[PDB]
């Protein structure tokens, strides 16, 4: 409760579903994964692919992370992701999000043994 | 001194090209705009639109900034951008950048009178 | 059904009054113009100005439409309008609408030949 | 011109030697295989294995291609390869290469019927 890798799948993995359907998505999932219990998390990406496909990004294109660290990797291919961006109104506790489905490259930080994602840097 | 407004333009505006001409665009631009002076800026986005069109984003879709502030705005339209991301092997002061040209919505933070971009939040 | 231009006239023009005469202006209008016959249209603005005046906006300030298209135009001058949202006290067909009277710049999408309004985007 | 698989054979197979026999293997081979005709091809890998062994990789571990396509495959076993890279002082028409010999898993793109290597993607 809980490893960095577990924390990553907690915040960023949702393989239950293939894409985004209704704009209640982030609204509902941000609440579910305990992302709106203290403050409306401003931005959070969910990845709709197998855990294996996301984990494999750790052996693909090496790139610098946003903080300047160099343990980040961009997926070679597009992935099904849902970008969750808190709306301009939106007040805690009633957190509201603009749900946005897309097919972007993802960029994740990787570390440890096994060599897996531990943070979601960006989609591109 | 420098106005945040002008600082934004310097770091993120490239109205002269409609797109990135080559895969060397970023390497060129990151140095010419002096963003690799003290450190390799890991991420920097350039916008290939008029200053008017970019400034106009300030009256478009209001959203939360990455830091949670509420003065951010997402363009209604996609815009021509170039994402510059530092390579994994890049080492200051010899900074190197992957280039990704794309049509994407931009998210800028706005403030002041006139009410204009002063930070580049994200592209989606 | 209707041409695009005609549809705009029927839904948004009201040159027969200086303003909403009552807190239930929307409700006699949302009916009179068949906006509440198959539903309760959530939002609908009535412009208490000249059709020509409104059509002229198609040659004023070009601005990005909310949907990302770029054929939108903002009036230079303010216009008398009525904003129709519906009161909580409203389930179809017994429709009740929250009315509001104001002088705002309007934003319309225009197209065709002649270049005329086909959609009402926002009042600012 | 040659067919995909044949191009691959002509570019990447050297089943006649077990390893680069000297520091100048690449210089002679890049010449020999006509890889310096119009330009100094910046990097090229020669595999010191039988052809069928390399083709068999098309049925081994499926991985993402650097271009992001999904038809790439990583070899279960390490293979004898020679890495050839332009040496810096290399200048067309006088190309010059650094020869590096190693045991690595190759990654190749495969396509067609029969499913055969048509592009060499990386050595890992
Ligand atoms: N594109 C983005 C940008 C930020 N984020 C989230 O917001 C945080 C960045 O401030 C990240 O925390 P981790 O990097 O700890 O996952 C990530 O959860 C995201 O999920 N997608
Ligand atoms: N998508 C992104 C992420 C970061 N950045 C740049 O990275 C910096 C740190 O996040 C930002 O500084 P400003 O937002 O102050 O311009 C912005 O310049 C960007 O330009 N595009
Ligand atoms: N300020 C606003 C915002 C929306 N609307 C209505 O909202 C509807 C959908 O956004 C529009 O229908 P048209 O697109 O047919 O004009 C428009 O009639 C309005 O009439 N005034
Ligand atoms: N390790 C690598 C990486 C790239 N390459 C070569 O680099 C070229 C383009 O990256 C490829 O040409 P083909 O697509 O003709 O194989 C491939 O031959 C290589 O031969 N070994």
């Amino acid at each position: 409760k809980e490893t960095a890798a577990a924390h990553f799948e907690h915040q960023h993995m949702d393989s239950s579903t293939s894409a985004a359907s209704s704009s209640n998505y982030c609204n509902q999932m941000m609440k579910s994964r305990n992302l709106t219990k203290d403050r409306c998390k401003p931005v959070n990406t969910f990845v709709h692919e197998s855990l294996a496909d996301v984990q494999a990004v750790c052996s693909q294109k090496n790139v610098a992370c946003k903080n300047g660290q160099t343990n980040c990797y961009q997926s070679y291919s597009t992935m099904s992701i849902t970008d969750c961006r808190e709306t301009g109104s939106s007040k805690y506790p009633n957190c509201a999000y603009k749900t946005t489905q897309a097919n972007k490259h993802i960029i994740v930080a990787c570390e440890g043994n096994p060599y897996v994602p531990v943070h979601f840097d960006a989609s591109v």
